[PDB]
């Protein structure tokens, strides 16, 4: 029987049901939240969590403003920063020290980013950085090292190609792998409080990925994921999302590599993008279903939790007990890249955490990303119209 099939069980028999609505379509995150969410309701006597699947990420958001419009929200759902933005323009969400959730011990990159007004109003549950995805036989087979900074990075690839005859950086045009160029060539999306678009840093970012497919370096990935494009042609790198740790393994017949991302010099590794979500808690949810979110949201943030959720699926543990379980040190002893992963993980950066920032982000920025790349759009052209389009959304 299926988690899911056991969880439908528990929760048939149990007195309290609390809803967490998620955006897991599927693969490891799935499988390690359903694991999760077993043994929760296994110590609990009567009182359950029941995941929702909602979709993806934009399917959960707008599966949750219906449920605003209908008047009757889950318990808990998923939410990155800019959800949390919009959810509480509705005062939608309850302080999570209110119900005596205790956050000590939680990294700093992630409490500061649910703080609002100086207000705790989610629990970083699954944060993902990215990090370089790389071929270590193709790397090794050529003489080239892995490359510490972008200048050796667009070196690599270029040799790379030229030696194997085709683009071997594979990437996603979107808003993502555009922020990983963005961020380390010295960008920054907020000017004296307001939104830039069309910077000279974001237009040298986008200008970078156009001149790498004209050049053939870079490969664009127009269907799937970088990681179930693999074996199409020869691929040396990607920057792809830490949560995509063990589709990479499963899928690679080459020996994979993690890296730390390529920065401005050897001094740092690159700032890479966090991703990934936070639990949040509505108001609307009954007091005793409020008790349930209390003690799943402690189950959680528990060492043993974060252990084994982070390990089967490449997120960062979040809290500072859990790199101190032994399930996670006998992961780490045998496997470096759980090691790489918390170390790229100090060098961090997040998108705005406007409200409107998840229809800027796909439906503007990822717009005028796609027009330079796939339609020979002219970078700075293509990312004046985002502004414009930004500027209007924004007033
Ligand atoms: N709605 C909304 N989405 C946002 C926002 N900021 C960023 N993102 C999206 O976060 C995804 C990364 O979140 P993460 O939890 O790190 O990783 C995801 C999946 O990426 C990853 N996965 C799944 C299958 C696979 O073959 N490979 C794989 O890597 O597993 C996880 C569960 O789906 C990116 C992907 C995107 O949808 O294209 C746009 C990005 C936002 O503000 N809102
Ligand atoms: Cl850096």
């Amino acid at each position: 029987m299926k988690p899911e099939d056991v969880i439908k069980e528990q929760c048939a028999r149990a007195k309290v049901v609390a809803e967490l609505w998620h955006g897991f379509t599927g693969g490891a995150p799935k499988a390690a939240l359903e694991n999760l969410v077993v043994e929760f309701n296994k110590a609990q006597q009567g009182r359950c969590v029941r995941p929702v699947p909602q979709g993806g990420y934009r399917d959960l958001s707008t599966k949750i403003k219906a449920a605003f419009a209908a008047g009757k929200v889950p318990t808990m759902a998923q939410a990155f920063e800019n959800n949390i933005a919009l959810y509480l323009e509705a005062k939608a969400l309850l302080p999570i020290e209110s119900l005596g959730v205790k956050l000590q011990g939680v990294n700093l990159t992630f409490l500061n980013a649910v703080r609002f007004g100086g207000v705790v109003y989610g629990v970083p549950f699954n944060k993902s950085i990215q990090v370089l995805y790389y071929n270590k036989d193709l790397l090794k087979k050529h003489g080239v090292p892995v490359p510490a900074t972008l200048e050796e990075f667009v070196a690599a690839a270029k040799k790379l190609s030229r030696a194997e005859g085709g683009p071997v950086y594979w990437f996603q045009p979107d808003a993502s792998t555009f922020a990983y160029f963005f961020f380390n060539l010295g960008g920054s999306y907020l000017k004296d409080g307001k939104l830039v678009l069309n910077s000279k840093e974001a237009v040298e970012a986008l200008t970078l990925l156009q001149n790498g497919v004209k050049e053939g370096w870079a490969k664009p990935i127009t269907s799937g994921a970088i990681n179930q494009n693999l074996g199409s042609g020869p691929y040396a790198f990607s920057v792809d999302t830490s949560a995509g740790y063990t589709a990479y393994l499963r899928a690679a017949k080459f020996d994979l590599g993690v890296a730390t991302l390529p920065g401005r010099t050897k001094g740092q590794p690159g700032y890479g993008l966090v991703q990934g979500t936070n639990l949040v808690v509505f108001r609307q949810a009954s007091k005793e279903e409020q008790a349930v979110a209390k003690d799943f949201l402690e189950f959680v943030l528990s060492p043993r939790a974060q252990a084994v959720f982070a390990t089967a699926t490449g997120y960062v543990p979040v809290t500072e007990g859990a790199l101190k379980d032994p399930v996670y040190q006998a992961y780490a002893a045998e496997n470096p890249d759980y090691a790489t992963i918390v170390r790229q993980s100090r060098y961090a950066k997040f998108e705005p955490a406007l409200a409107e920032w998840e229809q800027i982000r796909f439906d503007i920025l990822g717009q005028a990303i796609k027009e330079a790349i796939l339609n020979k759009a002219d970078p700075k052209a293509a990312l004046d119209r985002a502004q414009k389009l930004a500027e209007d959304l924004l007033s």
